[PDB]
């Protein structure tokens, strides 16, 4: 009577700051993509989408979060997946920037990141614009514009498989530092 099976990433799963894994470039994936690769990116998936929502969130014990990375998952291979609500949910393969703008931005209330538990002041200085390259679980290959918010999520996960945390772009001593015109979201 009932299909199939398949796992759910539970708070556990996410691995925290100091964990050695958070700092190693992962590895590229292979193609034509596994059914393994391809059922961790869905797992991915739901998850962000279970974390936003108030009744699977809270039965779930669940913390809401827009994007994550393979790696957070303790799993070091370069797979991404974010859910922004109404506007762009998949997971990618293989991300890569291939340009962005000159223009700057920055999340006001700062960035958030599922694996780190301590508040971290300050602003991440990004690129307000940026065109992405990668693969969904189809094998389909894509490139998109992205801009504020989605530009931020996206270099801040791609940032995470290449050993990189948001609290290294903020100058510990000069937390809030901005350029002038720099976009500011919030
Ligand atoms: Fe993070
Ligand atoms: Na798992
Ligand atoms: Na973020």
């Amino acid at each position: 009577l009932v299909p199939g099976r398949h796992m759910m990433i539970t708070m556990d799963d996410i691995i925290r700051e100091g964990n050695p894994t958070l700092r190693e470039v992962a590895k590229e994936v292979s193609l034509p993509l596994s059914e393994e690769d391809i059922s961790l990116g869905k797992e991915m998936l739901e998850f962000l989408k279970n974390s936003q929502d108030p009744i699977k969130a809270e039965e779930l014990h669940l913390r809401g979060g827009v994007g994550l990375a393979a790696p957070q998952l303790d799993i070091s291979k370069r797979i991404i997946a974010v859910h922004v609500p109404s506007s762009l949910s998949t997971v990618m393969y293989n991300p890569k920037i291939l340009s962005h703008s000159v223009q700057d931005a920055c999340l006001g209330e700062g960035e958030g990141c599922l694996s780190v538990d301590r508040e971290v002041p300050g602003y991440v200085v990004r690129h307000a614009k940026i065109t992405v390259s990668y693969y969904d679980m189809n094998g389909e290959k894509h490139k998109i514009r992205l801009k504020n918010y989605e530009s931020i999520v996206v270099q801040h996960e791609i940032d995470h498989i290449n050993g990189v945390m948001f609290y290294d772009h903020i100058n510990d001593q000069n937390p809030f530092a901005l350029k002038e015109g720099v976009l500011v979201i919030e």
